[PDB]
C-alpha cells in the first residue's frame, strides 16, 4: 500500500534515528507496543527491524520538585537515559545523549539553569556543567551503552543554563564538549539550533561559534515543516555551514501528522490553522514528509549525516473521552508533556498548560501501539517502494 520514492544519493551509513524519551513513563503508565504481526514486543526491537540505527534521549538534571514529584515530559533524568541507552544498545542502535542542562524543557524560549546551579557564579556553573556531563557519560559507559553522539544543549538559539551572552554560552558549550572529548574521542559533539527559516540566523550562529573557538563536530537543526520553511532552504542553510566551517550537519528533530485526530484528550501541537502543510495529513503524507527531509539532508552532500524523528511513539495512555482518568496517569507517571508539579520551575508555560501528549498524532504507531505503515520509510528510502 504505502509508497516511498527512493532517496537519490542517500549514503549507506546515513543516520536514521528516533527520540523516544517518553517511552519509560509511558510503559509505567501501562502503554504497550506491538510489531507488524500484532503481538506485544519491545518497541526498541520493532524500531531496529524497521531500519532505525540510532536513538536520541533528552536528559534533564533534576526534573522533580523538592518532594520528588516528577515534572512530567517523561521525567527524563540520567537514570532513564541509561535505561533507554541499554535497550538501544541491546538492539544494536547507537545513542545520542541530549543534555538540556536544565531541569525541564529547553528551547528557544526556555533555557533555565538547573535548580542546583541557580546560585552559582558563572565559573562554578561552568565547572558544574562540565562535571555533570563528565559523570553522566561515565555512568552510561559503565552501563555498557554504545554512545555515538552527544548534544551539548537543546535548541540553544538564545541561551544555555541560564546564560544569554554568547561569550558565556560558548564557554559552556566548550565545558560540555570538554567532558565528551575526555570521555571518548570517537563520540561526535553536536550543537542544536532551530528556526532555520530565519534569514541569516544559522550563518550568524556558525560564525559566532567560530569566533569563540567552540569545539564541536555537528551543527544540528530541528525541522518541523509546519513552521520551519522550505526543504530547499534547509538544505541551503545547512550546506553553507558545512562548506564554510567544515562541520557535519543533521536534523536532530523532525515529525509530521498522520491524522488530525487527538488521541488522548490533550490538544495537539499540529495540525493547526496557519501552519504550513505541504503533505496530506495521512500515513502517506507523513511518510512523504520524512522521506523528503532525509532527501534534503542527504542533498547537503558528504556533510549531511542524518535525521532523527522526534517522539514517534508518544501515544495516548487512554482514549480522549477518558480525559479525567488520563490526567491521573499523566500526573502520577509523568507520561504527559508536563505535570502540575512543574509549575514551580516553569509557571509561565508548563504551569498552565500541563497535561498529556501534544504529539500522539505524529507518532509512527497508532493510538493502540500498532506500527503504522509509515514506520517503514526508514527502510524504503534506500530502495524505494516496489
Ligand atoms: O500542551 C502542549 C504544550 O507543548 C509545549 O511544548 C513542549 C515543550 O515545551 C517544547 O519545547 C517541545 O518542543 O514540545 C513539547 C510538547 O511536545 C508548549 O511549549 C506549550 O506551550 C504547549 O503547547
Ligand atoms: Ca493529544
Amino acid at each position: 500500500g504505502l509508497y516511498v520514492e527512493k532517496v537519490s544519493g542517500l549514503r549507506k551509513d546515513f543516520i536514521k534515528g528516533v527520540d523516544v524519551s517518553s517511552i519509560i513513563a509511558l510503559e509505567e503508565s501501562g502503554v504497550a507496543f506491538y510489531n507488524e504481526s500484532g503481538k506485544k514486543q519491545d518497541i526498541f526491537k520493532t524500531l531496529k527491524e524497521a531500519g532505525v540505527n540510532y536513538v536520541r534521549v533528552r536528559i534533564w538534571n533534576d526534573p522533580y520538585d523538592a518532594n520528588g514529584n516528577g515534572y512530567g515530559g517523561g521525567n527524563n533524568d540520567l537514570e532513564k537515559a541509561i535505561q533507554i541507552g541499554k535497550r538501544a544498545t541491546a538492539n544494536g542502535m547507537k545513542l545520542l545523549a541530549d543534555f538540556h542542562y536544565s531541569d525541564f524543557w529547553a528551547d528557544p524560549a526556555k533555557q533555565k539553569a538547573p535548580k542546583a546551579w541557580a546560585n552559582l557564579n558563572f565559573e562554578d556553573k561552568k565547572t558544574a556543567l562540565y562535571q555533570y556531563t563528565k559523570q553522566s557519560l561515565k555512568a552510561m559507559k559503565a552501563a555498557g551503552i554504545d554512545i555515538g553522539m552527544v548534544q551539548v544543549g537543546n535548541e540553544t538559539n538564545g541561551g544555555l543554563a541560564g546564560e544569554t551572552d554568547w561569550a558565556k554560552m560558548s564557554q559552556l558549550f566548550n565545558a560540555g564538549s570538554q567532558a565528551v572529548r575526555e570521555t571518548d574521542s570517537n563520540i561526535l559533539v553536536a550543537l542544536h539550533f532551530t528556526n532555520p527559516e530565519t534569514s541569516g540566523r544559522y550563518a550568524w550562529i556558525a560564525e559566532t561559534l567560530h569566533r569563540h573557538h567552540v569545539d564541536y563536530d555537528v551543527f544540528a537543526s530541528s525541522y518541523y515543516p509546519f513552521w520551519h520553511g522550505t526543504l530547499k532552504n534547509l538544505t541551503s542553510v545547512l550546506t553553507s555551514v558545512a562548506d564554510t566551517y567544515g562541520k557535519k550537519v543533521m536534523v536532530a528533530e523532525t515529525s509530521y501528522t498522520y491524522t488530525a485526530e487527538d488521541g488522548d484528550g490533550h490538544g495537539n501541537t499540529a495540525p493547526k490553522n496557519g501552519q504550513t502543510l505541504n503533505n496530506p495529513v495521512t500515513v502517506q503524507g507523513q511518510a512523504n514528509a520524512v522521506r523528503d527531509v532525509i532527501q534534503a539532508v542527504s542533498d547537503v552532500g558528504e556533510a549531511g549525516i542524518g535525521v532523527f524523528y522526534w517522539e514517534p511513539a508518544w501515544i495516548p495512555v487512554g482514549p480522549a473521552h477518558r480525559l479525567e482518568k488520563n490526567k491521573a496517569l499523566w500526573e502520577t507517571y509523568g507520561s504527559g508533556w508536563a505535570t502540575s508539579y512543574a509549575a514551580e520551575y516553569d509557571p509561565e508555560d508548563a504551569g498552565k498548560w500541563f497535561g498529556g501528549s501534544a504529539v500522539d498524532n505524529q507518532a509512527l504507531f497508532d493510538f493502540k501501539g500498532r506500527p503504522l505503515p509509515s514506520l517503514h520509510v526508514f527502510q524504503y528510502v534506500d530502495t524505494g517502494t516496489p
